[PDB]
């Protein structure tokens, strides 16, 4: 199999799958609010769910596309870096190490925003996940300058 | 080629350019909306087109971003896990039809978003389409688990 | 190393990582904007940075958000089709003007954005960004399709 191309490369392809499956997750969370509140974006939607009154937005249907963009805004570039980062021979450990706190902190931010925590409590988780991300960004660069 | 490095390669980078040129095509179609209905996100934008008036929103302009949005939120996901999916090694007539059903799927999407067609049409698109990414993700997820 | 197995990919991983940490800059230009402005989206943010009048909008904020969102809509395309090209074999001269155009032109975009320059400025390195990411698409679906 060619999930073994690198050490690293199962840990980071487990990791960016919980976090795919996890955003999908947020997606039916947010349809499921959608009609539960009867909150729906679009007339031709409202209009099958009870009238055009239902066409109208909600602040729990507007924080569950908060958390949705912000998945996007981060998950998405490290599935980016942590695919590249996998073939540049880290060590195995430290790059566990880098997905698990993406992971966790990915994790926590989704509970932090959908479950109303008090803040700085998903500020914080924001900033700890960004970290390994940061992180890998720079061995990239370092690893691409040398190889021009 | 390295297009060969896998037999389901191909059809899935064909499915996958498909869809970002449909992509692509929204972005086009959103700018088109904007000029012919005069509705701009930034005052800068409104005062080369007609005045100060004209930075505003649009249902339909709302509606072209909606459509791209939800292509962000599904196609970047497919293009991460279909990739990943081509080097597992699957059936090739079953990872093609993976493929196909979610440009199927897709494509059907932003025609009911954008023609406002009946719900639950665009509802249902989406749901076929999201099968395959559900499909592949339990896949990878397994493959990934087992290499650990 | 693996940042070796085609002549392009290095020139590739070099602009496309340094437009992630742009994003990044982005990200954090965005969360400065909205303690500076006291522009919060959530209630739990405005209650720890003042109290509940600053769960608000901001222009700025707003203009920050569409800066971010534009770079998905483009960005995370070109990290698909940068890296797919880079493994078709291209000219490597070639590959790197496709490359720098993209880099350049997405730096100029979000400058031009967040520095609220005149039109059509911003919609003119849009464009210019754009035709790279057109041509690798293009060249991607005829190396894809004659694989089929
Ligand atoms: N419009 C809309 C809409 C808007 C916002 C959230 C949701 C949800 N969740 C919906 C929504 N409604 C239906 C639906 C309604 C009546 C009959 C059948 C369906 C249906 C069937 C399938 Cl297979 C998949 C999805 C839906 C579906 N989704
Ligand atoms: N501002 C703005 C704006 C805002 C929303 C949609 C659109 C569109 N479509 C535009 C828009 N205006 C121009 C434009 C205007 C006058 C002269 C030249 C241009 C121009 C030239 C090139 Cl090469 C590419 C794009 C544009 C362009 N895009
Ligand atoms: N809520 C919120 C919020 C909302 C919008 C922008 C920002 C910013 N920038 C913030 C924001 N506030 C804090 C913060 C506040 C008090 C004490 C500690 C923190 C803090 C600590 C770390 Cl390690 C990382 C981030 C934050 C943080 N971010
Ligand atoms: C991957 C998906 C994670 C879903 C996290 C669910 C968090 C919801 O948690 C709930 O939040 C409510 C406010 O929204 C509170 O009223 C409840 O006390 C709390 O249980
Ligand atoms: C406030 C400062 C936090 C910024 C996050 C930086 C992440 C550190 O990342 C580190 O960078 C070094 C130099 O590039 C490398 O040698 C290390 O391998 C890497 O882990
Ligand atoms: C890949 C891009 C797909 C574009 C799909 C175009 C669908 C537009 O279709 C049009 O929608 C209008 C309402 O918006 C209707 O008034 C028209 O009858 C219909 O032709
Ligand atoms: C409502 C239920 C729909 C959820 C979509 C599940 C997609 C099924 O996907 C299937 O999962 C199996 C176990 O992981 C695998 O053996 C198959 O290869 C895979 O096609
Ligand atoms: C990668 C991040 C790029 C940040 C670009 C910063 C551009 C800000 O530039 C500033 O814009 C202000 C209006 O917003 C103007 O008042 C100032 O004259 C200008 O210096
Ligand atoms: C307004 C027209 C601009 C559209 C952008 C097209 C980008 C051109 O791209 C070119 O396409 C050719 C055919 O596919 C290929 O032979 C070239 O390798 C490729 O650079
Ligand atoms: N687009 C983000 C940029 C900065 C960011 O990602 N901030 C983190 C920590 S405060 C966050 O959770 N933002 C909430 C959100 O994006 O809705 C924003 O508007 O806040
Ligand atoms: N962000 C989505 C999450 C769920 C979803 O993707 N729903 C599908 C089927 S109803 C859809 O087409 N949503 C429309 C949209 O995202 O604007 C939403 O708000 O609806
Ligand atoms: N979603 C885009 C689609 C078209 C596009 O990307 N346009 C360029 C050139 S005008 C842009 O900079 N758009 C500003 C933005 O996306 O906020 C929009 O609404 O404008």
């Amino acid at each position: 199999s060619l999930v073994m191309s690198s050490p690293a490369l199962p840990a980071f392809l487990l990791c960016s799958t919980l976090l795919v499956i996890k955003m999908y997750v947020v997606a039916i969370i947010t349809g499921q609010v959608r009609l539960r509140k009867k909150a729906f974006a679009n007339p031709e939607d409202a209009l099958r769910h009870g009238g055009p009154q239902y066409c109208r937005s909600d602040p729990d249907v507007e924080r569950c596309l908060r958390a949705h963009r912000n998945d996007m805004e981060t998950i998405y570039p490290f599935l980016f870096l942590g695919f590249v980062y996998s073939f540049l021979g880290p060590n195995p450990f430290v790059a566990w190490m880098h997905f698990l706190v993406f992971l966790v902190g990915r994790v926590a931010h989704t509970v932090a925003y959908l479950g109303k925590l008090r803040a700085p409590i998903r500020s914080v988780t924001y900033t700890l996940a960004q970290l390994p991300c940061a992180s890998m960004a720079l061995q990239i660069l370092w690893e691409a300058a040398r190889h021009l």
